[PDB]
């Protein structure tokens, strides 16, 4: 593949997500790439009931980005606590090697706003050979 994910997946590392996600209160969930789309989860600690999950991401070193927005998703057996959110987002039909692919996580509810900012890295999609 010509592209691939620069970290790992949060769900792959549950004591890193744990941690992360009771610190910011949102946490990337999984992450994944197939046929030019990326698309994953995120967990959202359940706060109030509107909730606006986004994924903030650029394709070029953030001289602009795009916010999208994540759809609720109700498990079935899931509990009250949490909350888990979809995204998919097409990527452009070339990215750069010499600009930076980089997304976020924001989170709006109860008059709060929370982050998932990968530590203060964001979350980067490299280029492969
Ligand atoms: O019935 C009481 C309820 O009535 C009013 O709410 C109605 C609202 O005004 C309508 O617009 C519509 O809701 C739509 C909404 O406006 C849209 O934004 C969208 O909502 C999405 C959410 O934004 C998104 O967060 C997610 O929602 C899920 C939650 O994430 C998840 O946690 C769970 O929600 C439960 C709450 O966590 C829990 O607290 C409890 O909610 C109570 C509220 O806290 C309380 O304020 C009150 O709610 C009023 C509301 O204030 C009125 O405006 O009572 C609630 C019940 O006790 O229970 C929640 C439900 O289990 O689940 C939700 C998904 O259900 O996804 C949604 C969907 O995309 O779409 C909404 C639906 O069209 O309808 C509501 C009434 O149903
Ligand atoms: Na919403």
């Amino acid at each position: 593949k010509n592209l691939i994910l620069d970290f790992p997946q949060p769900s792959t590392d549950y004591l890193s997500f744990r941690s992360h996600f009771q610190k910011n209160f949102v946490c990337l969930e999984n992450c994944s790439l197939q046929e030019r789309t990326v698309t994953g989860t995120v967990k959202v600690k359940n706060v109030s009931f509107e909730k606006k999950v986004q994924i903030r991401i650029t394709f070029d070193s953030w001289k602009n980005y795009t916010d999208v927005d994540c759809v609720y998703m109700k498990n079935v057996y899931g509990g009250t606590d949490s909350d888990t959110f979809s995204f998919a987002i097409d990527l452009p039909p070339v990215i750069p090697t010499e600009q930076k692919i980089e997304f976020c996580i924001s989170y709006h509810a109860n008059g709060q706003v929370f982050w998932d900012n990968n530590d203060g890295q964001n979350y980067r999609i490299v280029h492969v050979q």
